[PDB]
């Protein structure tokens, strides 16, 4: 919808596996905490299962400033749960560190207004959400183009040192 800064980011819950389990998340469940959730369209890709890996690796960068990065597609808990357990090597996902939140009634992405009604998936949406919750950044790439580890890291150094100064 109308998605805006310096205001509530829209609450989510949902099915997520972790760790090769299914748990239930929920945005206030990171109350606290930065959140990055990053959107994507379909699953085992013949390109870009690489993006997410690209996340996945450098987790330790985000753990470093107190953010939790959580991935969200359109597909099924258990779609992404076959994922995980696919090997890098076959055009899967190898190994997991961070959570891949289900959304099969596509209302989460609608939520974030980055849903393809046309075609049934969600567009390149990232965001980036305050300890309290609220919305600080929007970016939503065309299907064909994905996103930077260093860039999101750099946004996240940008607000958390706001949030501790201003200047």
């Amino acid at each position: 919808m109308v998605l805006i800064p310096n205001k509530p980011a829209p609450e989510f819950h949902g099915c997520a596996v972790i760790d090769g389990d299914f748990k239930e998340i929920n945005l206030k469940d990171y109350s606290g905490k930065y959140v990055v959730l990053f959107f994507y369209p379909a699953d085992f890709t013949f390109v870009c299962p690489t993006e997410i890996i690209a996340f996945s690796d450098e987790v330790d960068q985000f753990k470093s400033r107190n953010c939790q990065v959580i991935a969200c597609s359109t597909d099924s808990k258990y779609s992404h749960l076959a994922w995980t357990k696919q090997d890098r090597k076959s055009g899967g996902l190898g190994d997991m560190r961070i959570p891949l939140l289900a959304d099969p009634t596509k209302s989460i992405a609608r939520a974030y207004g980055v849903l393809d009604e046309e075609e049934g998936n969600a567009f390149r949406g990232l965001f980036i959400i305050d300890p309290k919750g609220i919305l600080r950044q929007i970016t939503v790439n065309d299907k064909p183009v994905g996103r930077s580890v260093d860039e999101t890291l750099r946004l996240l150094d940008a607000f958390q040192f706001v949030e501790k100064y201003g200047e």
